[PDB]
């Protein structure tokens, strides 16, 4: 389309020199919010239907946790072309996060570097504002359209475990489905609860606390993880899901590594990275964590989505549903409509039905 080239040529190059990454992200944030937004054209065939984690998604592509961290655009991001949107990562009180910048794009690597640390307006801000608009939430969720929670913990919080419950307590009963993120980089000592014997104790009081909602409040319960992890750690969080019959993962959050070729001048500041350069090895940890499940719990795949064929090599990998956030940054709203479009295409060139047909395709 015209809408691609002029976003990806002209608007977005023409955004990213006048703003830095924070304020341009605030900004997309307000826009997407009073739908201010091209025409998404693109109109999803039965071909890109998902039935999974108890839920109809009308297409797989979703907008990844951190573009709307206190559910301010959901609707806005729905007009994108999303099939489901996931806000957060919420913590429980209010917290400001880490100082300015905290953000920093990689042009030269479609990448970016972020240690925003968890700025997040806390449960209560979030619960009211998810409430305001609850009805119409149900509505979109029973005609396709999902909504997922991310819940992260404070920098300050004394009982990790404790910061997750009050979260599935708040806003478990206003979502279709609950994240576990205990793979933020930027939160001192959070990825070491993605250890067996944390996770398990974790993850155990999260899904009681999640039982004791009313049924139809009680939603699925997914477990975000990095792509740094060992042999080791991948297979005792594959086990523990097993054991406690955690709904499914999220696979994966930005990367902590930095692997060679990077050519942004910005390359070593310390976060998380995302976009490109993450892409396979995402893809990767999506193809382990599935045939280490026996392909029995789904799998949501993120990292370094920008086209048709990343969301497909994802889902042959493994992926029921993918995600997408820095793509955005690069190319604006019509990546979507281009994803979806692409996506389809490569659908019917491989012989496959629906996404449906093409999940776990390489495993056999
Ligand atoms: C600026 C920024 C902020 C993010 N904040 C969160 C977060 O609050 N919670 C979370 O689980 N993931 C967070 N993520 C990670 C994304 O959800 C996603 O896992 C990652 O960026 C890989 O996808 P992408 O390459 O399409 O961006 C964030 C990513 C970026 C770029
Ligand atoms: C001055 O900023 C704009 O014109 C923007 C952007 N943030 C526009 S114009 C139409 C549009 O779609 N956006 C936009 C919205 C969300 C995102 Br993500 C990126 C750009
Ligand atoms: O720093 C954050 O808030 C954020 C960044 C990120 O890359 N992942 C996440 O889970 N949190």
């Amino acid at each position: 389309t015209g809408d691609e080239r002029f976003y990806a040529e002209h608007l977005m190059p023409t955004l990213q020199g006048l703003l830095d990454p924070e304020s341009a992200h605030r900004l997309a944030v307000r826009f997407t919010s009073l739908g201010l937004l091209p025409r998404a054209r693109f109109q999803d065939s039965d071909m890109l239907e998902v039935r999974v984690l108890g839920h109809k998604f009308r297409n797989p592509v979703g907008i990844a946790a951190g573009f709307d961290k206190h559910g301010e655009a959901v609707d806005g991001l729905y007009k994108m072309g999303f099939g489901f949107v996931e806000i957060g990562s919420v913590t429980p009180k209010p917290q400001e996060g880490n100082p300015r910048p905290r953000v920093f794009r990689l042009p030269e690597d479609q990448a970016v570097i972020n240690r925003y640390g968890f700025n997040s307006h806390g449960l209560s801000v979030v619960e009211h504002r998810l409430r305001a608009r609850q009805q119409k939430q149900a509505k979109l969720t029973e005609d396709g359209l999902p909504l997922g929670v991310n819940l992260g913990k404070n920098k300050t919080s004394v009982d990790a475990a404790e910061d997750y419950a009050e979260g599935v307590r708040v806003l478990g009963p206003l979502a279709d489905y609950l994240v576990v993120n205990v793979s933020s980089p930027n939160t001192a000592g959070l990825r070491s609860l993605q250890g067996k014997a944390e996770l398990r104790r974790l993850l155990t009081k999260v899904l009681q606390e999640r039982d004791g909602l009313r049924r139809v409040h009680r939603p699925a319960v997914l477990v975000k993880i990095a792509p740094d992890l060992t042999s080791q750690d991948k297979e005792d969080i594959a086990s523990v899901v097993k054991e406690l019959g955690i709904d499914g993962l999220i696979v994966t959050n930005t990367t902590v590594s930095r692997p060679a070729g990077l050519q942004g001048a910005l390359r070593s500041e310390t976060g998380g990275l995302s976009g490109k350069p993450l892409r396979d090895l995402s893809t990767q940890t999506i193809r382990e964590m599935y045939a280490l499940t026996q392909g029995r719990v789904p799998i949501i795949g993120v990292g370094g989505v920008s086209s048709g064929q990343d969301a497909l090599e994802k889902i042959r990998a493994g992926a029921s549903l993918v995600q997408l956030y820095t793509a955005l940054t690069f190319w604006g709203p019509p990546v979507v409509g281009k994803v979806k479009r692409e996506l389809e295409a490569l659908l019917k060139e491989q012989g496959f039905g629906g996404v449906t047909d093409a999940i776990g395709a390489d495993h056999r």
